DNA sequence: AAGATTAGATTAGT
DNA sequence: TTCTAATCTAATC
């Protein structure tokens, strides 16, 4: 529906980078923070995954 | 980077007869044209978005 | 222009 | 059910 911010960009690797694989609670609570879908938020931590290993 | 006259020639005559080429379609243009099979997947995604 | 890259998303699946 | 791996599209160096 629409690209997302620098901020949400960088709440999700602030996040990612203490947590590779948040379960759901804590994919929920990072889909309140940034007020996107859990959904797109899980495929964003995918994507992040297979694109930067170790 | 720069693809020369010919290569473009042919890569169009399978473009207009595979236009999602699989990787052993693709695998084969790579040995007729001489470019790395990533160049060809990629040119075949820019020309679909460019000229569909 | 046209080649290359990035992000968001979808599918298939041991 | 969540994940990986390919791969597609759209948008952009």
């Amino acid at each position: 529906r629409t690209a997302v911010t620098g901020s949400q960009t960088a709440l999700l690797l602030r996040a990612f980078e203490k947590d590779r694989f948040p379960g759901i609670a804590a994919r929920e609570e990072l889909a309140r923070e940034t007020g996107l879908p859990e959904s797109r938020i899980q495929i964003w931590f995918q994507n992040r995954r297979a694109r930067h290993p170790g």
